[PDB]
């Protein structure tokens, strides 16, 4: 278990950006800019800095050309410049490796702290960032599939309770989780900004990055991304969805970038900012928990996820989950799920829902 | 081949209603009224008569209590009263069994002809119907999942070219179909009213009714039906979708009523009313033909469909398809499909997507 | 206007309009760059445009000329022989006709243009060059995509006279607006089984009130508004967005660079049954035009496009003598109601929502 | 100028509910429940307690029968029980009248402080509230016009800068405002919860309550409210809209309840939770600032607003605005508005946009 520092936690505002290492910057540009319509804040031959429609900070996504596709940093913005000092002291007390650069690691970010966190993930904390033109009323640019905000990250980690306690001490509040009747936790969602999540934990071998999620305004915007992918004859890069989530109540879609980094498109979850916000726990065998309509979750959603880097840019070693596998217990050969608790009718034994 | 009668074909306007036999009227009522929000035009202890939001004829759906769930009649409205006489002469010349009721078979329909058609389906033709309040601006009644029009029927039949030619002789025009390079036809869609379909043929064992389809105004109305079914903890009755179709380009959902009658919810196909409307043929192995997003088609969608009745109310015997099976050639052990033709990447062999 | 002995042509639908525009590049910016229509052909003289779901060559031809005006409103007929029928029909009416075996505009074949009994330049054609139907080209689809041509709307001084003539041509009236003392202010009529393929608005005419395109959904119309705000051309949004009473469609009216009015429209209802119930609204009903009761801007009633004769000269305008919809509803002696018979929610001598005429 | 207290400001989470006095409880219930679809948490012969689709606290709106329709309280939830004490101390230091009820003023609220604030408005601060069933996935109940959240209040007050500074000291951050080139502020918007607004100030005679705002998921939900009001033949109760706002970038509608309390329906503003969120200032003469599409702002929007009560339940006296009037300077006789700054084309002199004048 991860101890609670004496040192005060930094005041974290929200998830702010991810830096993803990609192998072919032009193929990645085509996906994120031409297919998905993200806005270029800055680009050169090594990196593309992208932002969503409503963002005013420099970027929400940094694509960095490199030899091995992986997450290099998941960044959270903190409330004040002095919260970057707080973050540094906090992670030092945790005995984590840290690195601080007063002029930032990427363009458009100033004084920033990167850490290898207790779960093996590269977190950044920053306040200072270069403001850019907020494009929120640039309806002359607005795409039928427009991505309007960065919403969250999702992390694969082998021991969810261990990770949950650490994130709670950091000030994240759990909104929803998935457990069973035998004391296992399979997933948890937690926030700072008053939505269902800024980050989330999915039980599995880790550290790996499960996905980065962007918001749309409306459900038809997500439908348009699917339709466009069909027209481009790249429907094979649609992994799962579109659907309605149980957990989060959001309308969603999962797609795969050219290096198989998973992107979620997400809309219309609910407000969580009250400190006694009711926590919702789903049973792992409830077939409406992930897709509310009961559509089956493809095995790749559970098994595939991106590598993460340490502060030297090397791939973090993967530690195997020993807790029960959500895949195995719901859709594996001895799996089970139900539509109605206690009802044999609409239940699934050793197979996924819908045939 | 079904010969073309010398007698003139009835001028068919559109699909108008289906009469479905149901086993438990109250359970059916709960599904079609409380879950789906159809509007009651009449009911008693034996039948419920229902219509969509924008309809002015008496009904689009009749639920009739009976011992065996089945399609009892798929009804088309014809342009004039004389077209019912034309229908009678046409089907008589085809050698089909017919029954004429000058005062109708169901309430709110007048002079009507029912036939056991050459594919074994119970068709009704009528002009006369009781007009009711058109609810198209009754936004005080409008549901988040509102069903606004009856759009089409879909019939399972073993020989699609045989059925197609018969429907063409009746004035239906084919808009889209699915074929392979070997020359097999797997499915065809055909219309009178200037949308992609009023009826459609799915290759399979028949006669069986594949589904009845209703439209919504917008895609979010279809999403809401799914969301409602999740809240009612009946998500197991969502069979397939929601999706974008390849064929028709419509946004769609398939759901199952208490007797396993399949209902499609549909929106935003295209105009087909010009007589040289371009006909679109998809290859059966194209994994974007049925769901444009490449989502797999569950086997039950190909194998399960409703019984149909003859004019005595007995179940029509089924004839097995001898042409190749769409299920088998796409998702069965020897099947395949592609995302991009000639590309093994994004292709599926012996396996769905 | 007498019913000919000659049979009417079988009209399928409205198909395209040819608009004369004064600055081709400025018009192109509006129809292509702002509105997203798709180019079938263009040169220094003309731009040929189609909607997202169209397979015929075009829905709109922009023709450079000295005086902005409607040059032709074109209806597609069912067969080649229907063009001959249209020629015989209009000749029996005593109208000036001109037949070109190879068309008046590119991508149309054998075509008949007529100066009709109301002064309007109608075209009838069957033959047209098919193009790529873009209906699944979601790689092109804009947030404001115009998906079909829906209808025309004509300003004419005597609505019943026009209505009777269109009925003889096979159009069926769906909705109209009347008062209690026998004046008709507007009528809507169709061939293709929607509310309208053309429509008559009482006023000085012949003038073209608007051409209408459809979207898939209501949000697509909202986006057009939003885009016009971002482009700082909100002054070219004339009226809306709204819900119509008549037609029940969601709508918007915008103005092109020559003040030609374009309606964007969605989700009217099916009218293809021959006994489709007609709907008559009282002119004083403040929900008849905008169902939400929003006021109808006076320019909507007063302004419309010139139309040309077959020589390309402007048709002389004839004044309406029947009562004016503007005057009887929102003028200083006008009135409208929310609930018939109820003084609460009624407006006298001004428009709804607290405005009077500017 | 309202001084900054030495005492620490309470930590405010969000706007939480309004209590409105209504004259005919059954008529008001018809509007809020039968027309708008809000969910009943409790009712009796005297009050109706209502909540939105996604709410878990007891209510977002209390309708209280009384002789004079008015705003009785605009309630903000605070982060901890101790923040109610901080609120009491803060407002006492400001010299404001306060009333503390350990078991609440209304049902489903616990320990609560009501205050006559320095602008004359009845504010409530509370933490304790009865949780109820959160209906966020009850799609069996979901209306085509569903109101999903309470979003904000908007207050009419004569001196906007004075109010703005007081709210900033209380920890609200201004997201957008409307000013001119002569030093006048006409309106300001300010938040705690990380949306454009939890409350907002509109220049005019006050204190009066301009509106309470609820959100929908999507724009079509707002369209449906309008459609339904047409079907119910109460389109006269649609005051303004629907539209796209300039300020907030939200899609919006204003409607009027049976006592002429104004309700806004709103959707799809943007995130403001970063502390250096860029403040957007619109010029008062920009004809896209209130309605982005340039539609004219109905004069009642500027002139009409609800009475507010003091802690005794008496109506607060109105103080006249002496700063320039937004109505007068934009759509009045000597008014002016533009579409494009510096362009005469698309400008309006002494009248409203789109061909209208003041009635
Ligand atoms: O592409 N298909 O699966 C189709 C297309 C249209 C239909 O109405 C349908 O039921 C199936
Ligand atoms: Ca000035
Ligand atoms: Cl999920
Ligand atoms: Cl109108
Ligand atoms: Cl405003
Ligand atoms: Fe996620
Ligand atoms: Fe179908
Ligand atoms: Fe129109
Ligand atoms: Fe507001």
């Amino acid at each position: 278990e991860i101890p609670k520092p004496v040192a005060p936690a930094p005041d974290i505002l929200r998830c702010a950006y991810a830096e993803l290492v990609v192998t072919d910057l032009a193929k990645s540009r085509n996906f994120y800019v031409d297919v998905l319509g993200l806005h270029v804040s800055y680009e050169d031959e090594n990196q593309i800095y992208l932002r969503s429609f409503e963002e005013f900070i420099h970027h929400n996504l940094v694509l960095t050309k490199g030899p091995v596709a992986a997450l290099k940093a998941m960044a959270f913005r903190v409330r004040t410049p002095e919260d970057v000092d707080k973050a540094e002291a906090y992670y030092q007390e945790l005995g984590c490796r840290t690195e601080r650069r007063k002029d930032g690691f990427v363009k458009g970010i100033g004084d920033a702290l990167r850490v290898e966190d207790p779960l093996g993930f590269p977190y950044e904390f920053f306040f200072e960032t270069t403001h850019v033109e907020r494009l929120h009323m640039r309806y002359d640019l607005y795409s039928a599939g427009e991505l309007v905000r960065l919403d969250h990250f999702n992390q694969v980690t082998p021991d969810v309770p261990r990770g949950r306690k650490y994130l709670e001490d950091l000030g994240f509040r759990v909104t929803e989780d998935i457990q069973d009747d035998e004391g296992t936790t399979y997933a948890a969602w937690m926030h700072r900004k008053g939505t269902v999540e800024d980050t989330a934990l999915t039980g599995g071998n880790g550290p790996r990055l499960h996905h980065v999620a962007f918001s749309t305004h409306e459900k038809h915007n997500i439908i348009q991304i699917c339709d466009k992918m069909g027209a481009l004859r790249i429907s094979d890069r649609i992994e799962r969805g579109p659907g309605r989530h149980g957990v989060s109540n959001a309308f969603y879609l999962y797609i795969l970038d050219p290096d198989n980094h998973r992107i979620e498109i997400y809309t219309q979850d609910y407000y969580t900012g009250d400190p006694d916000n009711p926590t919702i726990t789903w049973n792992v065998h409830d077939n409406q928990r992930r897709d509310w309509w009961g559509n089956p979750v493809v095995p790749s959603w559970y098994t595939e996820a991106s590598k993460v880097l340490d502060l030297d840019g090397n791939v973090q070693e993967i530690i195997e989950r020993t807790d029960d596998s959500e895949l195995e217990v719901t859709i594996g050969a001895d799996g089970f799920s139900f539509t109605r608790a206690g009802d044999e009718d609409g239940s699934y034994h050793g197979q996924a829902s819908k045939g």
